[PDB]
């Protein structure tokens, strides 16, 4: 379970988990069947703040989660793919993070250095 | 040995160690006497290039590092402290982190990120 520290003002900085849930993300928003990737977020003023998508396929171009209110579903958009491979059992694979579409040139660094220990696992 | 994933074209992104050594902050340039601060940084184009200073001190506002050539010395200007604190033998500390001035936004957040678990280990 990553994490990164957050910062509150009067420059207080403070851990705060990285959260992941499974999603559905495909190259439509139609083609969002069944989940193949995983979501990185944060809880901000408008609940769920996913960030990045750790998947398997370097195909996908839209993620799908269905609101957290029960009400619908929000079709957020994928940038293109981050390629890396760690060790994994079975093999190691090649698994690629897909960052939001827009996401902060801060919010960027925050992931990328938050994982980056995971991702050296040999 | 804090680490950060660094990003090799083409979208590849591979683990990097987010290296530290101590150096000589203060308040003043002429202030750098003693070490008192550890220096994160990572060797660019130009060898040694650092990022963020953690410190026992707020008072900080300089850095001083002598040429990797042996040559002279470089005189990094700090930004304003980042307060924390983390579990250390002998009782917690409330340690400074100072982001050099004009770090970048992707850079800043790849140490907040990079560290984020190690000021959480209670």
């Amino acid at each position: 379970f990553l994490e990164v520290l957050f910062q509150g003002p009067n420059n207080e900085l403070s851990p705060v988990a990285l959260r992941q849930m499974s999603c559905a993300a495909g190259t439509t928003q139609t083609a969002c069947t069944d989940d193949n990737a995983l979501a990185y977020y944060n809880n901000s003023k408008g609940g769920r703040f996913v960030l990045a998508l750790l998947s398997d396929h370097q195909d996908l171009k839209w993620a799908r989660f269905p609101k957290s209110d029960g009400t619908g579903t929000i079709y957020t958009e994928l940038e293109p793919p981050c390629r890396f491979v760690t060790d994994t059992p079975k093999g190691p694979k090649v698994k690629y993070l897909y960052f939001i579409k827009g996401l902060n040139n801060l919010n960027r660094g925050m992931v990328l250095g938050s994982l980056a220990a995971t991702v050296r696992l040999q």
